[PDB]
């Protein structure tokens, strides 16, 4: 029984005890920016950051300035920033992020002058996998979020890109995350500093990348010192996954979906679930459980191009996702109608939506950078903090964050409330038709 | 050092002695069809087939009819046809699996055997397919890159050009059947295609992953009477699946590195993995001769004449041409001196599907390996490496190569291939967009 196998797997997870006071769910990207800054200024021992990227724009610069300032005050501060290797060395769609890290290092010229920026390659080509592991550790504090460092994620000006942010003050969790980074992520046969002029070329290190991915996929795991099974207290379990086989994070998500007793809530940026998760939703709906899915409106996707502007191919992506959502809402029309399935669309002017999350009944809360898409199931390196809350110690804080999240949403009442293809811009129509005919749209879903 | 290790590695391969009279190079696709029929009709013990696919069409039906006849007449005949699991269950561009099931019911054999089995090399076809080749009829191996459909078998006017070698040697035959039994046919992951009630791949996902990992890591051919460094015409069966520890791909890499005088390559699409690009660059920079033989755009089956309505898949042949164009401009001086020879194959609307590596007059690799990024990381491939240290097969090799060269022209200069702005407008638009967002790079890696 897959369902009974799932209960067993969840019960077997190790968990570290967490006081409710040790966790805060931040409200907004502006708060997130403020917390980053406050945490950097107060750091005395270490600062570890794993993010998809850290951009050379004004927010990137303000944050990096804070780092150099504390580092110049504290020469023994252990600072390590891991970002995706490929993403750091290209432009979007003149200077790359890597060029900028070097520029900054040369320009500040700290007396110490250590390497601080490291590029992690999760595969030999960006398309076949990137670093999606999340977490910032400042001394004994974890700041966990799907957000990277650029203007929109930190609300530098008027626009923002919405994510979730959790601050956990817990020495043993912090030590576990830094240990993973040092022990598993930072393998110097494949990982190179990006803040030096002499960086190897990819072609130059293909074999090393391969061996590194294979090793990390099979062995990377977090370790806990004082973990128990089935604690009777609010608790946290750190999870890692890379690749399709023996992926603990994905096994946990699949099992979370199978073990819903009453209600499942899901946040995802794009409506693009792996088939395995789509099937598990269908079972839940067939068996009377409630399901709430929160995604961005078309216009809250960052590939969206206002139809007055000149159209580019990538601008069809939000429409591809919407029409897949429309098909889903049609399939589950009875459930939409009875309120068994709640589909919410987020929209706030031109701001974009990048929230990920899974909530199971009142019992589990998964904080993850996982986009819940086929890329995440096969290609990318992911992590998660699984919070177990058996006595509902966190229920009030979870609901407060969820109500903030729902503020800029509307409940879709009928699949016909979503635009049909004929209402789409003419070049999008052409494109979607072209792709659908030769099932290239299936390829897009699996790899983007 | 890589060159050094390459020689060592090749010398370490186990070889089985062959006699020159035990190998036939077939001259054409009609002849392949004729030989398939004859070999089926004469089989008394076993018929084993591994192929990408076996199409429901006149040619597919005719070969299938032959199988059913010999089986009806010889009830103990061991018959196993293994094709790709995903490919059998979709259409070009209801399915082949439904037609195998229908044929089984219709022919109504008394012991009602399963004959057609589906091999899942990955949970999604995009991520790995069965490119393992070889037909075994009793003690005769028929090795070709061809699948079973109308064009591969020249059923009507159109053909799809491949290579075909017939080897009669019971030990080779045994080695290949044993591999099929021992590694390919794991019934935890492999399912008969010709039943009414096939599992959805959703239900067997975990099995496929375990099967893929096991095969990648353990699959290999065994021989009984093999020696290293024989003084006779001999053969070595090779398998590979995956990026790491791939023996077939290591042998291909090593062959390139160990060229002394000349290298000849056939590939059905000009799309080398980076490792082979670098090695070809190295041979050229070191005075070795290289001859590469590819299809014209027109000999690509996604080609749509500029007169007919364009469909986006029609841009693929142009992507392969510009790839070749860029290569011929890079090695412009080598083309000029004659050290690099690029041939383009074209025969009306017949299509081109040749694969091959020939090193000097010493090594002849027979393989369904397309020599692309897919074959380097995704697909399950095999090959037969012939070693001919005394040039016992050279006459037959040269005859086959002469035939292969018949519908080719030698490229005089890279500008002989159209530039982007001379492509048809719809083609141009597409390629321009794809290049901007690097979609062309993606296509090279997965197609």
């Amino acid at each position: 029984n897959k369902t009974k196998r799932a209960e067993q797997n969840l019960n077997n997870l190790p968990f570290l005890a967490l006081q409710a006071e040790q966790i805060e769910f931040l409200g907004s990207s502006a708060e997130f920016k403020t917390q980053i800054i406050e945490l950097i200024r107060n750091a005395k021992k270490r600062i570890y950051v794993t993010a998809l990227y850290w951009q050379k724009d004004e927010a990137g610069q303000e944050i990096l300035d804070e780092i150099y300032r504390v580092k110049q005050e504290n020469p023994h501060l252990d600072v390590k920033v891991l970002i995706d290797w490929h993403r750091a060395q290209r432009n979007l769609l003149s200077a790359t992020n890597a060029d900028w890290y070097c520029e900054q290092r040369q320009t500040y010229q700290l007396p110490d002058d250590p390497n601080m920026f490291f590029g992690v390659p999760i595969n030999t080509r960006e398309v076949f996998g990137v670093l999606h592991v999340k977490g910032f550790v400042f001394d004994d504090t974890v700041l966990y979020s799907g957000a990277s460092i650029n203007n929109v994620y930190l609300h530098q000006f008027e626009k923002y890109r919405y994510d979730r942010y959790q601050k956990i003050t817990h020495a043993e969790l912090a030590d576990s995350m830094v240990n993973f980074i040092n022990d598993y992520l930072l393998d110097f046969s494949a990982v190179y500093p990006l803040d030096v002029t002499n960086r190897p070329r990819t072609k130059e290190i293909r074999g090393n990348i391969r061996a590194y991915r294979k090793d990390l996929a099979q062995n990377g795991e977090y370790s806990l010192k004082s973990a128990v099974k089935l604690p009777n207290v609010l608790s946290v379990s750190p999870l890692f996954g890379l690749g399709a086989s023996g992926n603990e994070l994905n096994q946990v998500i699949e099992d979370l979906f199978l073990q819903v007793q009453k209600k499942l809530v899901i946040c995802t940026p794009y409506f693009n679930f792996p088939r395995t998760l789509q099937h598990k939703i269908a079972t839940l709906l067939e068996n009377g459980k409630r399901v709430e899915i929160i995604v961005g409106d078309k216009v809250a996707n960052d590939f969206y191009i206002p139809p007055e502007q000149p159209f580019k191919m990538a601008g069809a992506l939000p429409y591809l996702y919407e029409s897949n959502l429309r098909r889903f809402c049609e399939k589950f029309e009875t459930q939409i109608e009875s309120g068994q399935l709640v589909v919410r669309l987020w929209r706030d002017g031109d701001n974009t939506y990048h929230l990920k999350g899974v909530w199971v009944d009142d019992r589990y809360i998964l904080l993850t950078g996982n986009n819940l898409n086929p890329r995440a199931w096969r290609l990318d390196a992911e992590n998660g903090l699984l919070i177990y809350d058996p006595q509902q110690q966190l229920l009030a804080q979870v609901e407060k964050e969820q109500n903030q999240i729902r503020q800029h949403t509307k409940v879709l009442k009928h699949y016909t409330e979503l635009e049909e293809l004929n209402q789409y811009p003419e070049p999008v129509q052409k494109l979607l038709k072209k792709f659908a005919r030769i099932k290239a749209d299936k390829l897009v879903k699996m790899i983007l």
